[PDB]
């Protein structure tokens, strides 16, 4: 009885060790637990700053990004209100360069039909100054001709003549006139007054049973 | 005795507590262990999130350089647009400029071509005119030659015969035994009617003493008696 | 038996010690326990975060990629612009000149025609003049030849008689032309009882048979 309670209490002596034994590397386990919750504390704030940085970046980022497509559309805009307005310039200068071009040629046409018709001026002038000159003298011609007819007509009845408007009369006195031909003729009244005419020669009419001419042309006596 | 048990009994109630605190660490145990499951779980998210961490920095750094270069570039884009605007307001004025001008050239070169067409014709009208004057007036010069041609022929020029010209004037010309009176006309000398030929009337006679001269009925002078 | 009791109560002593150690490891269980709670909640909290922030990253990413590519379409479009820009400022600056060119020579046409309109002008009237000077000595001609032909003489009347140009005085009996031209008596020669002494017609008369008397008649001596 004595001797059995007595190895009892040896065993309680030796159990009791061995339970601190195993207390302490329990113990010792959760020292270790206890570094590792404070390790990850420390990575837990660590990684909640830079959480708080990179979220600030990227919202900051994107500003920038919302900025730039805002941009882009405003060029995209200014760049569609260019275009056609360039196209507008090019289909207007073509036509411009054609219509200039055509104007050149007009221009070199006027220029040339100018130049020839100028000559024509000079030439026709010079040709009807000609046929002027030829007609002056022409008319000094018809001049000569006047002066001609007026050196050598006749306007003015002198001695035996008197002029009636464009005809000349002889004009005579007693013993002449003007027989049914229209000749000068002496007057011998008749021939019936002692003279007469044998041909066209005046004599004097005589009785042959009384007189004679003789050998000077004189009257004479017979018998 | 009564002694001896009270100490037995304390000696198993100790052998109970040794017991009680060895299933007491047993469960503490437990628990350990439990905890380090859930520090393991934890240990592996923290190891996620730091990759992820990583990940997303760096993809952060290589979009900042590629905004970078599209805010550059959009500047860039900027300038030539700005550049470009003015240039084309420019050429809207020339080419507007340019419009007016060139239709205003093309209308002038119209009248020209009208005002040249004109003129041409009025040379020609009027060379026709003038070689029309002159062509009429050759017409007076053959109308007025003809004239001078028929007085030419019509015209007494030439002194015949018992004439004689002096300038502009005719006189007849005589012999002897004519002459002219105050009047110009012409007249016999007669010798004053003094030697046998006289005037009765306009015709001449042989003035005979009628004591003893008569005529007989065919003219002759006769003896009376 | 009475050193059987010390132990007994060192015994009782040492278990009660390490109750007490035990209930310490318990306490740090306790505590081990709410970090490890705590730390739960932060963390899905701060794992929430990463992923909003992971989804904004991959946004932003295609938004960046797309703006690079419309960047790149409006460099294009500048691009085709600028050159065609340049072109129309070079061909718009010569057809400037070209158009001032063509001004300028517009301009003399127009000052060459109207010298050439007034030369036109100014021949005419030079010729028209010389032409009508021209009829104006015709028609001087004209009326010098009329006034002409009222005075000459171009008709015979009594005892003339024209031959072409010439006029004669024409004659009969008792009268010719003798070789002066001149108008003359036909006395028969003289012979028949007619003639001359000096410049008066005379009887020829036999002056042993007759006189002429006072009254100048012939008679007997
Ligand atoms: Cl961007
Ligand atoms: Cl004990
Ligand atoms: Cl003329």
């Amino acid at each position: 009885h004595m001797e059995e309670i007595k190895k009892q209490v040896q065993v309680n002596v030796d159990d009791i060790r061995a339970a601190n034994i195993k207390l302490d590397g329990l113990g010792r386990q959760i020292a270790d637990i206890s570094n590792s919750i404070s390790t990850i504390e420390s990575r837990l704030g660590e990684m909640d700053n830079r959480l708080v940085g990179i979220s600030s970046q990227v919202t900051q980022l994107s500003n920038s990004v919302s900025q730039n497509t805002q941009s882009i559309s405003s060029l995209g805009d200014r760049i569609n209100a260019v275009e056609p307005r360039v196209d507008s310039l090019d289909t207007v200068t073509s036509n411009l360069t054609g219509r200039t071009s055509t104007l050149e040629a007009d221009v070199g046409s006027l220029r040339t039909e100018l130049a020839a018709l100028t000559t024509r001026v000079t030439t026709e002038v010079t040709r009807l100054d000609g046929l002027i000159n030829s007609g002056q003298n022409s008319i000094g011609e018809l001049s000569t001709r006047l002066s001609n007819v007026e050196t050598s007509m006749v306007t003015t009845a002198g001695r035996g003549l008197q002029k009636n408007g464009n005809t000349l009369n002889v004009i005579v006195g007693n013993g002449m006139w003007f027989n049914s031909s229209n000749q000068l003729q002496l007057d011998l009244s008749g021939q019936s007054k002692g003279v007469g005419f044998v041909g066209t020669g005046m004599v004097v009419k005589i009785d042959t049973n009384y007189f004679a001419y003789n050998s000077n042309g004189e009257i004479t006596l017979v018998s």
